[PDB]
């Protein structure tokens, strides 16, 4: 039975801790992969944490980290949400140095991209077996969400980018059923730049808040119809949520176009709340440290800078990183709307650390109809390690 | 199908060993969490040992134990009853530095409390996903049973405390269905103090024997109706079962009010046997060492000090600690009454030990229609460790 | 659905390797329990290796082995046949320093005996939960098979001994359903001594070949009816199969009475083949080394010393030990008779070894309608270990 | 429900990465078996990697590798495709120093061969239990595919060799149902030599591309009917695919007979594509390094040397080794043809390496209707190890 993810995103006042893996603390003595991008997606029965590994373990010479991001050993695997990415619990998912995964109600579909920059291949997996493929269409590091993809009534949608990391690149929407690609679209966005989309379902369409690594410190937004017709632009709120970025004051709200001089960014997320938006951002405007989440009134649809809520989850004395969106299956939340959730990656080691290695632990938050107090559920690991 | 836990508690003569995890002996070389409160609850299919971890492993720098009880890394996880709390077998349950868990017949519901003392949040999980929330209602370390909660015909009940550890605090009963809070009550108990309740079902109501950390060396008792109306008071028996506590002689039996001067205590349990009670207590009146279990005639309903049975399970040359109650699903025991069971936590390391670290192993006992001989199934670990 | 184990034992010509765990070789670097008695029993779906642990791991101070056989930390756990007894795969079964287990077709029933020598308790588990009990009835180290017990049409039978290890002791047959004891019998056997029975089903009755630790170098045999009426005596074959024991020549075949002067013995097994018997024995008449299996014509029913087959499985340059019987569920073998199988324990370390520790690996053989060549599938471990 | 593997092999243009285990990199700190022959077969629900172990772990004295190939400790076990052969995830399969495995749609059947060279036994397992046997029929290291065997409509077929490794030997086809041998054939092939067959299903028959260790640098091919009547010969393509071997030029294409002087070889594979063939081979003509896969027009049926496609998967600066074939169940690929897949073993340590030990990691590729770019997904391990 397929998942109906046609409902509205629940209107949440605040966010409660879902899980914490303590991966890096644990891996000081145990056998934990050195990972990145601990993103989360849910089947109708359980949620899982997907992650990329370098095939190495914490506290081992192979965590040496001079190793390349897009290496032949990079792989997507997964554990149950909250469990650390240890070797024993781990489920192999795909050969990938960039990935997205989502479950459609029947089986999991994942997408690993691997091979060479000039002609990468992205393998689609369905039920733990390759079913289809996409080749670099522009010859420049083909890549995708690094966050849950989105399944609406049996068909799954995700977004990919093939092109330069700075200047103008190319962007497409893909649509699969049972692991077979059945539709695709080019996304026109001159001046605009899209990467590492954080997507969720809403009112029967797919909404993403992505990353502009070229020109904007506000985040791109697109909204995908099931016919692959789409709207695209920026998150209207007059508050910048990329990293790095400038003061909110020094700031302009653009539904239309990138806003700040800054290049570069980090993966982030945001949830549409009617007209308001829950936006996430690092606390530091310059480094990936601390993590908070602001609610802005009419932020989805206007250049608003009216904060209704500020909720800290990682304090600014602590490292954060990537963040992403995902929804709770109705068939678990019990609710009648789609409970919005998100994960926060917390990175330790290089570059900000004395260590030969770099990994991250995660922490997951969900929905909830109440204000939740500010706290920091930071990583915790005592660096450096035996090495 | 929901669990009918409406039956009577079986009338047991003695207690047989259910399981022993040997966690700490095992963790001298293996990868075992450093835990506390190894409590037990049962689904209609298996029993599990829940525990709080600090995200660290035995024999690792992170077991350093200068780390705080209510840390951001504290989590509830679980294994099958008898298995050690090792990293590989472990199932993530919740972000919690205080917890209760119970299964209702369909799925597990757990409750982790985390965040800051002044405004903690308690997240309710159902089927391994947050479904609801409770915020500190009195701003003073919100907390709960540290032992199995109680599900009667689809609805689960547990008890929480928000307030000072010594003086007067506040106490409430909560009632959930399918992970949704559907009722709550304030518990009036001036002069009285309640913490770490050990609860089981009986005659369709919920009976707990809790901890008074203020004023009494006898244990509070409450009895909850499914309408959240309740009786509350003390365990009548004229024998003290808190720790620390005075001689049984020097002692008075109060159904009504706290009895000894002593402040402080430890989590304990007791089972109503018609009018008699099975009460547990440490052997040492002063330290948490040794563990025995006495049956007192008319102890539930009178200031009785008539011992029918004394049964040792941990000898007084050995460390004990927390203890708690839980019931065996009829759908496993095969019986027509609810077989009473309990766990005994055995603590090693700080403060009574030379070590940088503190954890505990457990041992579980059940029901049974026979006198069982005295023995000690103590922890066993050879301290200190490689460190 | 219960198991019908009413069929005849298949008439097998030879024995094929089923599994080898390599536990001790593996545990030189991995996390393997230090075990004894790796016996095997089968559900209608899989076979498992049960074992007693001391709660310790190989290559760890706790394997120190000055620790007592009947310690408070001794436990029965289990893995899938062929897997090593590692900590991660292990399933907790019971608190036991002596045990038997069998599956009846619906669930597993195990029996762990623990507590003090003068008043041990034997806990019966059904579906992984205690359901019943037996107390020492003679106050002298209550004990049982250390090998698969036997389930015939929903009811399971095993044998226990309470008494001295040398001189005359006491012996009983027990009969359970769904973990509830429903019948028991005293076994009259003056002059005779019974221990560590290896039992299998056959023609609707239960046949065992046990251990005489008092007076006989031939093995006791009993045959249990479902009404707990029984025949008992010795294995007629005119060849001794206990260890230690004398030359086969220097030997007499007694259906009736113990045969050689020797005291002591080891756990062994044998399968009735119409009138013939497959008997197992160590190769060395004096030490537990090497292991072979002889077929003797009319050995079940006569003082025969006619060898039809000799098949070596462990050569006499290698350590062996306990051995035991078990049957393959028809619902797996596919056959119409019960395929006879047996396990051989191979012991390393103390007393015959330089080491602080003692454990064993195993190797399992089955049925088969063909002569299988002689070989040695010995333990393999390179002693001593890092220590 | 049995598997219908009667369909045609899909016509694939190129091959996409399925999985990579990173076993050896991972085993630098974790607990990974030292293995060989990481072959792959699929049930209707999941694919698994089977492997032979020596019972030892990487970075342990027992990996010492002076140990013999056909040792008493050699065993077949298995994990989910992509997972490393670690001790915790591992499923015991059989006592084997040579093996094949295939699933028929209901259960897995495996075949381990063990015992002595002069009279080896091959045990057939069905549903994880021995069901049948084959003894050395020629007294000279009985052996088999080391790759997936083949199940067509409930009946499984594989090929075995009993005889010399060089000169003429003997070859047979076996046919089992539910683990019971129900047919066998001798394969007449004078001048010809067959070993380590890589087989898949196609048009309702079984096609293999095997290894000639005697005389030919082209690969033997046979095609088995369900009646065990067969055709046999060589792969016609005028290009040599054994290792070692000579230039393609210096080369002749023989459908009939072995082609080059060279003795010796390595296990390899090939897929019939109508009349064309996908053939695999090491890049180095002399050593087992690098791995590519060529498509040759009319190569199945003619002495053709027309390359349509060359696709590298391991570059010639890196070690390769054994390779083998397997099919994707329709009941997973979703397609209407059988998607051809293959695994490549990558060997590290002795003989080409400074180390006391030898193991291999693997990498798996599948079907796909597109050209996939050249890359190298080589092993990755940093030799030598702590030792
Ligand atoms: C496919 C791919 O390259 N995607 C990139 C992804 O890998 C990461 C993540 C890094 C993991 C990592 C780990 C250890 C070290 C020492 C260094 C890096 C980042 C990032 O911004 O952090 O950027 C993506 C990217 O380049 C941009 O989007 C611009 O196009
Ligand atoms: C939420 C919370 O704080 N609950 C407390 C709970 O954590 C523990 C257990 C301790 C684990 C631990 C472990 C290592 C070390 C070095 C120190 C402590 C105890 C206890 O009495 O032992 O008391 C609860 C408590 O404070 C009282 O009930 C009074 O209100
Ligand atoms: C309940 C109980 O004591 N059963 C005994 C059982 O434990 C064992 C097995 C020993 C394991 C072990 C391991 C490490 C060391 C250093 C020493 C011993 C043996 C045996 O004959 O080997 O004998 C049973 C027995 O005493 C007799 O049947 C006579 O009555
Ligand atoms: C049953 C059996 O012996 N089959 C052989 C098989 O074992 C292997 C694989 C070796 C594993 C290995 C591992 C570590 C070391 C130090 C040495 C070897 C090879 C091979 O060609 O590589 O050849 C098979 C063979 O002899 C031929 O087909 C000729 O008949």
């Amino acid at each position: 039975t397929y998942m109906n993810n046609t409902e509205a995103i629940c209107d949440a006042k605040g966010f409660a801790p879902f899980s914490k893996d303590n991966g890096i603390r644990i891996g000081s003595r145990g056998h934990i992969f050195v990972i990145r991008e601990p993103f989360v997606s849910c089947s109708p029965i359980e949620c899982r944490t997907f992650f990329l590994t370098q095939g190495s373990l914490l506290n081992d010479k192979h965590s040496n980290g001079t190793v390349k991001d897009r290496s032949p050993f990079r792989t997507l695997m997964s554990v149950e949400v909250g469990q650390s990415p240890n070797v024993y619990q781990a489920r192999f998912e795909a050969v990938a140095w960039s990935a997205t995964a989502c479950h459609d109600g029947k089986k999991w579909m994942t997408v690993g991209v691997t091979g060479p920059d000039s002609k990468a291949v992205a393998v689609i997996h369905y039920g733990g077996v390759p079913t289809d493929v996409v080749n670099s269409w522009a010859g420049d590091i083909l890549r995708t969400q690094e966050s849950s993809c989105t399944c609406i009534q049996g068909d799954c949608y995700w977004v990919m980018t093939d092109g330069p990391a700075n200047r103008q690149a190319q962007y497409r929407i893909y649509k699969a059923n049972q692991g077979r690609i059945i539709g695709q679209t080019d996304i026109s966005f001159n001046g605009g730049h899209i990467e590492e989309c954080s997507c969720y379902p809403n009112d029967g369409k797919v909404e993403c808040v992505c990353r502009d690594n070229w020109t904007g410190t506000n985040r791109p937004v697109l909204v995908i119809s099931p016919d692959l017709s789409y709207r695209v632009g920026y998150l209207c709120a007059g508050i910048p949520s990329d990293t790095p970025r400038g003061e909110d004051t020094q700031f302009t709200g653009s539904c239309t176009s990138p806003m700040g001089n800054q290049g570069y960014g980090v993966k982030g997320f945001g949830f549409r709340q009617g007209t308001d938006v829950w936006m996430g951002r690092t606390i530091s405007r310059t480094s990936r440290s601390g993590f908070e989440i602001l609610r802005i009134k009419n932020g989805w649809t206007q250049t608003s800078k009216e904060q209704i809520r500020k909720q800290v989850v990682v304090d600014n004395l602590n490292w954060s990183g990537y963040s992403g969106s995902f929804t709770l299956p109705v068939e678990l939340s019990g609710k009648d709307c789609l409970v919005p959730c998100f994960w926060v990656e917390m990175i330790r080691g290089k570059p900000e650390e004395k260590t030969i290695w770099t990994s991250s632990s995660s922490i997951v938050m969900c929905g909830v109809d109440y204000e939740v107090a500010d706290w920091s559920w930071h990583d915790g690991a005592i660096l450096p390690f035996d090495i």
